[PDB]
């Protein structure tokens, strides 16, 4: 269950990390729901982490970390999550009414801020929103790579892995974020065949300069808030 | 991998969408039987898509979207898929015990719903009923095809897939549903081949008027509830 784990010091690896925007508002407002909801999201993350030839590093509450062996299996692996999350039925409009309201509660509330999907007719909303909203951040470099001889897993620390874990705590539920790092991983080929808008130099706790951020359009038409920047 | 997908923007393209009734709740209630279930679901739908010459669009959880270039092959497999799962033996009758619960549960928290299997004499129910169910939505229409350059993919968009797609949310498990369409896609002597129940107007999420829906009887005997509709 390691062949799909980066294992070489010098090889540069790909980290994704992933989290359910409102995760924990979800499990309040839908007890009887989330469950379900979450065991669906972890089985498809995980068919997807097979089928890319991912790895699945560990999984903390309702959040992945994935590393990869090709910076392209990674991207991916993380437009195809987009998809897959928008395609399947969910057998609830429960959790689009929640992002709705937490999204109405979140512009009374706040100057200079506005719903990205509550303002959607409701035949444009479910053309580009389904089901639980999963945020996430892709990052490329050298890792620190720790072994467990326990286990016999593979995990990543590092500057890497901290970069990675912050680029997905600025994307927004639905929104795949990657670092010019890993966007410029990727061959020039790879890259003229993905949808990618440049959001710019953004700001990352506990990072010294601005990174560039490069959105993925996984799912073409999303609109989405300002970064999840800390203030 | 790809000769079988219809790629010609003028040619009218069958599309067929199925998913597992209930499978959420099937994989609460068993963790350890769905994993083999699902995997025999596929092997058994990827057997037909190869036998009838249609094309695997993609998955999603446990649903699948087919494409044909062919009206009467995309009937054929539909009927064939019913009667396969229900001659198969999954090894366990825990699948069906649960089908007939969830009937039960519905019937008594829902006046006007009877359950149309849960009353069956227990002979009578495993002549028509054993294992997952799987609903089947068809329709038949000219449809914006695309063609994915890195995975030499071809996917299929616009008003016909989203019809295919929402003909299938309102298909029972063990039913399949052909809109007119579809229905009328075949020649003359193909209809009469088959044995099809007419089911009348029916009104579907997103579509201005109300679609005719005809039942194709690939187990003959099955009864089934009013359709999915949504409210
Ligand atoms: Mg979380
Ligand atoms: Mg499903």
């Amino acid at each position: 269950d390691n062949d799909s784990a980066p294992k070489e010091p010098t090889g540069p690896v790909t980290l994704i990390f992933t989290d359910i925007e409102s995760s924990t508002a979800l499990w309040a407002a839908h007890p009887d729901l989330m469950p379900d909801a979450v065991a669906t999201h972890h089985r498809l993350i995980r068919s997807l982490i097979t089928r890319y030839e991912c790895y699945e590093v560990k999984t903390v509450g309702d959040s992945f970390m994935i590393a990869s062996k090709s910076p392209f299996a990674a991207v991916q692996l993380a437009q195809e999550l987009q998809l897959c999350f928008l395609r399947l039925d969910w057998e609830t409009n429960a959790v689009d009414e929640s992002y709705r309201e937490f999204e109405e509660q979140r512009a009374e509330g706040e100057c200079e801020y506005t719903p990205p999907t509550a303002s959607l007719d409701p035949e444009v909303y479910s053309r580009l929103w389904n089901g639980l909203r999963v945020r996430v951040g892709i990052h490329t470099g050298l890792c620190d790579i720790r072994y467990d001889e326990v286990t016999k897993g593979y995990d990543y620390y590092g500057r890497t892995s901290n970069m990675a874990a912050r680029t997905e705590s600025v994307a927004n539920g639905g929104q795949v974020l990657m670092t010019h790092a890993a966007y410029m991983s990727l061959s020039g080929e790879d890259r003229n065949q993905l949808d990618v808008t440049t959001l710019g130099a953004t700001v990352l706790r506990g990072v010294p300069e601005p990174v560039r951020m490069y959105q993925l359009n996984a799912v073409p038409g999303r609109n989405f808030a300002a970064l999840r920047l800390d203030r």
